[PDB]
C-alpha cells in the first residue's frame, strides 16, 4: 500500500497472511470471512502455503496469533465464458477454525451493493514506496474512492468489458495498492466489496486506478459451499 500508513494493529482482525514454509517468506493476503473459511485471491494463492490469522508485525507472534492450512480449495468454476479477469476467487476451507481473539475476528460478506463514491480501506503487507520496491513488515492502511468503471475501463485493454470487477483510487495519484497487496480486502463503506487484484506498476500513477474483484457477485456462491453444497454450489 502506497500513500498510507502503518495500520492500527487492531482494524484487520480478519487479515490473513499467506506463507511459503522454506524460506518463510510473505506471499500475500486473504480476507476470514467464517471461522473456518477464507476469502483470497486465485492469481496469488497456491496450494500448500500456511495462512496465519492474528499478524500484524511479521517479526513478531502475537500470543493469540493462529496458523492454518486449506483443506478445500474452491475455484469459481461456473460459468466457462468468464475470462480470468472475472473469476480470480478462491475459496479456502481452514484445517480447523479459528476463535475470535484481541487480533482475530472474521469479516462478513457485504449486505449492500457498492456505491459510487464510497470511501474504500486498503490494506496489506504490499510495496508500499511508488520508487523502489519497498515491502514493509507490518500492514499499511490507506484510504481510496469507489470510481466510476469507466475511469479504468480505458488502461486495460487486455480486460474486457466486463460487471464483475469494480475500479478504485485516487485520480491525482499517490495513494494505490502495488504488488502482494493481492488478496486483500477493500471495505467501502464499511462493507467488504472488493479485493485487490491488479492495477499498474509503476503504481499510484495519476489517473492510473486499479481494478478489484466485486466480492457481491460471489456471495450466493460462497454461502452456498460454506452450507456444505457441492453439485447445486453455481447457479442453474
Ligand atoms: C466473532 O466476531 C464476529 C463479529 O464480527 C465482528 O462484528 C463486530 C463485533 C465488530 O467487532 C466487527 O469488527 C467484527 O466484524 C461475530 O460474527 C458476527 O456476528 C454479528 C452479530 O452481532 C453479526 O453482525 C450483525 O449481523 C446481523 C445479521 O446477522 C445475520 O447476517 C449476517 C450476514 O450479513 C451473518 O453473518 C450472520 O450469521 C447472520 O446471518 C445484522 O442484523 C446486524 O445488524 C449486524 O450486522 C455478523 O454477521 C457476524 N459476522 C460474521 C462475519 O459472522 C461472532 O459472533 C463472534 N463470535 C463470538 C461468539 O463472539
Ligand atoms: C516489527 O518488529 C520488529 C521486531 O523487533 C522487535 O523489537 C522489540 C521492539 C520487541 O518488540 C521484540 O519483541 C521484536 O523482535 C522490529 O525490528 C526491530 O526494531 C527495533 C526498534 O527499532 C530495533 O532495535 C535496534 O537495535 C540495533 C542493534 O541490532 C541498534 O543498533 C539500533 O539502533 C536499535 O536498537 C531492532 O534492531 C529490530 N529488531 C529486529 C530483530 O529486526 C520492527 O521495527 C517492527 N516494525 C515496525 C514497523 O515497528
Amino acid at each position: 500500500v502506497i500513500g498510507g500508513n502503518e495500520c492500527d494493529t487492531n482494524e484487520h482482525r480478519f487479515l490473513a497472511a499467506f506463507f511459503t514454509s522454506r524460506p518463510w517468506t510473505f506471499q500475500c493476503a486473504g480476507t476470514l470471512i467464517h471461522e473456518e473459511w477464507v476469502l483470497a485471491a486465485a492469481h496469488c494463492y497456491k496450494r500448500g502455503l500456511n495462512i496465519y490469522l492474528g499478524m500484524h508485525n511479521q517479526s513478531i507472534q502475537f500470543d493469540d496469533e493462529q496458523r492454518r492450512y486449506a483443506i478445500e480449495e474452491h475455484y469459481y468454476r461456473c460459468d466457462e465464458k468468464l475470462t480470468k479477469w472475472e473469476k480470480d476467487v478462491v475459496l479456502l476451507k481452514l484445517n480447523k477454525p479459528v476463535s475470535n481473539s484481541t487480533h482475530i475476528a472474521p469479516l462478513s460478506l457485504p449486505s449492500s451493493p457498492p456505491s459510487i463514491g464510497s470511501v474504500c480501506r486498503v490494506m496489506g503487507w504490499g510495496i508500499m514506496s511508488s520508487t523502489k520496491d519497498i515491502l514493509p513488515d507490518v500492514p499499511h492502511c490507506a484510504n481510496i474512492n469507489l470510481l466510476n468503471y469507466m475511469e479504468c475501463v480505458a488502461h486495460y485493454p487486455d480486460v474486457p468489458e466486463t460487471t464483475r470487477l469494480l475500479c478504485a483510487g485516487v485520480l491525482e495519484g499517490g495513494i494505490d495498492t502495488c504488488n502482494q497487496d493481492s488478496g486483500g480486502p477493500l471495505i467501502c463503506d464499511g462493507q467488504f466489496q472488493g479485493i485487490v487484484f491488479f492495477g499498474k506498476y509503476p503504481c499510484a500513477q495519476p489517473n492510473k486506478p486499479g481494478l478489484y474483484t466485486r466480492v457481491s457477485n460471489y456471495n450466493d456462491w460462497i454461502q452456498n459451499i460454506i452450507a456444505g453444497k457441492t453439485t447445486t454450489a453455481c447457479p442453474p
